[PDB]
C-alpha cells in the first residue's frame, strides 16, 4: 500500500500542520496551500521533502484549488475566517476536490451551529463551517467531519482573550472565563494529536467513515479541573474565576469580538454544551464524547502533560520569564 497524496489548506495552522508533519513522516506526499511562504511554520514545512507548498489566497482563486487537488487522493480541509468568506471558500474547495475526480476521502474540519439545538445564538466562527459540512455531504465523494475540541495550547500568560493563564504578582496563576467552573469541556492537544487521529481515519478508509462526525477531543475537564492540572504540573497555585464577560485586554478584530460575545451568551449565560449535537440495565454502556478519538489514537497527551512539558517552553519562546 503506497501512501496516498494528501491535499490540505491553511497548512501553517495547528490542525493542518499536525497532520502534515506525521503524514510526511510515514510516507505521504502532501500538497499544501499556504496564504504566504514566510514564517517559521511555512519555512519548516517547505523543508520537508514529501511536502510541496502552493502559496496564494483561497478567496476567489479556484485555479489554486484545482492545482492543489491535482494528483491528490485524500484531503483534509480546515478553513479559517482570516482567509475571508469561509462558506464560499469551503464550497469552492469541495467542488474542486470533486472535479479532480481522484479524491477518495475528504475530511472537513467542522463546528456546531448552536442555534439549531436550543435558544442559543450561533457562534459566528463555528456555524459557517456547519453550512459547508452540509454542502460537502451532498457531493459525490466520501467525506468525514471532525469537530475539534478546545486547544490545550490556546493557553498563554500573554493578555489574550478567553484563555489567559494570568500570572499574578505573587507568582500564582488565575484563569478567568465565562464557562461554568464545574461543567466538563472537551479539550485537544492540537499539535500532537490532530495529525495521528486524522491519519487513522484515512487508514480506516471511506467505507467505515463516510458521513460520520467525529469529535476530536481526548479528554474532558471542567475549568476547575484544568486549573488543577496546571497546578500539579507547575507546582504553583492556579485558580479558576468565573466572570460574566470575557476580559478583552488587547485590541482584536471585530469578528473575534463577535465570537467572544456569542461565547459569553452560549456558555456564560446558558451553560450550553460545547458540542450541542445529539450524538455528542446491566451491560448498557453509553458512548463518551472522547471514545472514537481515543480509539483512533491511543498516544494522546493530556492537559497536565501539556502544562508541564510544553507550556513552559511556549511561554519562554514568547518572552515570558516566570519559569526562569
Ligand atoms: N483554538 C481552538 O480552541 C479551536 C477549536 C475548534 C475549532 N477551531 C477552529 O480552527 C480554525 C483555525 O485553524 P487552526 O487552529 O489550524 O489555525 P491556527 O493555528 O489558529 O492558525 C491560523 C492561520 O491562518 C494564517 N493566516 C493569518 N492571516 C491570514 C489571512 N489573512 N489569510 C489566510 N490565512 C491567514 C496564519 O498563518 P501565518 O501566521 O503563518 O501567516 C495561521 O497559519 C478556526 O476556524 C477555529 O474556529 C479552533
Ligand atoms: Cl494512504
Ligand atoms: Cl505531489
Ligand atoms: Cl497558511
Ligand atoms: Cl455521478
Ligand atoms: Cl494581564
Ligand atoms: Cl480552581
Ligand atoms: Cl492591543
Ligand atoms: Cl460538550
Ligand atoms: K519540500
Ligand atoms: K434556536
Ligand atoms: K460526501
Ligand atoms: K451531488
Ligand atoms: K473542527
Amino acid at each position: 500500500q503506497q501512501k496516498k497524496t494528501i491535499a490540505v489548506v491553511n497548512a501553517t495552522g495547528r490542525q493542518a500542520a499536525s497532520l502534515i508533519r506525521v503524514a510526511a513522516a510515514v510516507g505521504h506526499h502532501v500538497r499544501a496551500q499556504v496564504h504566504s511562504l514566510k514564517g517559521l511554520i511555512a519555512e519548516e514545512l517547505q523543508a520537508i521533502p514529501n511536502v510541496t507548498l502552493f502559496q496564494g489566497p483561497l478567496l476567489n482563486n479556484v485555479p489554486l484549488m484545482d492545482t492543489l487537488f491535482e494528483g491528490a487522493h485524500l484531503a483534509f480541509i480546515n478553513t479559517t475566517s482570516q482567509a475571508g468568506d469561509e462558506i464560499a471558500i469551503g464550497k469552492d474547495l469541495a467542488d474542486a476536490a470533486k472535479r479532480a475526480g481522484t479524491i477518495q476521502h475528504y475530511i472537513y474540519s467542522s463546528m456546531p451551529d448552536h442555534s439549531l439545538y436550543g435558544p442559543w445564538p450561533a457562534v459566528p466562527m463555528w456555524a459557517p463551517k456547519f453550512t459547508v459540512e452540509n454542502y460537502v455531504r451532498q457531493l459525490g465523494l466520501p467525506s468525514t467531519f471532525v469537530y475539534a475540541g478546545i486547544y490545550n495550547n490556546n493557553f498563554t500568560s500573554l493578555p489574550y482573550p478567553l484563555f489567559q493563564m494570568e500570572l499574578m504578582p505573587d507568582g500564582t496563576f488565575e484563569w478567568h472565563a465565562p464557562f461554568d467552573p464545574d461543567i466538563p469541556l472537551p479539550w485537544l492537544d492540537a499539535e500532537h494529536d490532530v495529525g495521528p487521529a486524522l491519519l487513522q481515519i484515512f487508514k480506516d478508509g471511506p467505507q467505515k467513515w463516510n458521513g460520520h462526525r467525529i469529535a476530536l477531543t481526548f479528554e474532558t475537564l471542567s475549568p476547575v479541573q484544568v486549573c488543577a492540572a496546571f497546578s500539579r504540573a507547575l507546582n504553583r497555585r492556579v485558580t479558576y474565576v468565573q466572570v460574566p464577560k470575557v476580559e478583552i485586554k488587547v485590541n482584536i478584530p471585530v469578528g473575534y469580538r463577535e465570537q467572544l460575545e456569542a461565547i459569553e451568551v452560549v456558555f456564560g449565560e446558558h451553560k450550553a454544551p460545547y458540542f450541542p449535537l445529539p450524538e455528542f440495565p446491566g451491560g448498557v454502556i453509553s458512548q463518551r464524547v472522547t471514545d472514537e478519538a481515543r480509539k483512533l489514537w491511543s498516544g494522546w497527551r493530556d492537559m497536565e502533560e501539556y502544562a508541564r512539558e510544553v507550556f513552559p517552553i511556549e511561554e519562554e519562546a514568547n518572552g515570558l520569564d516566570w519559569m526562569l
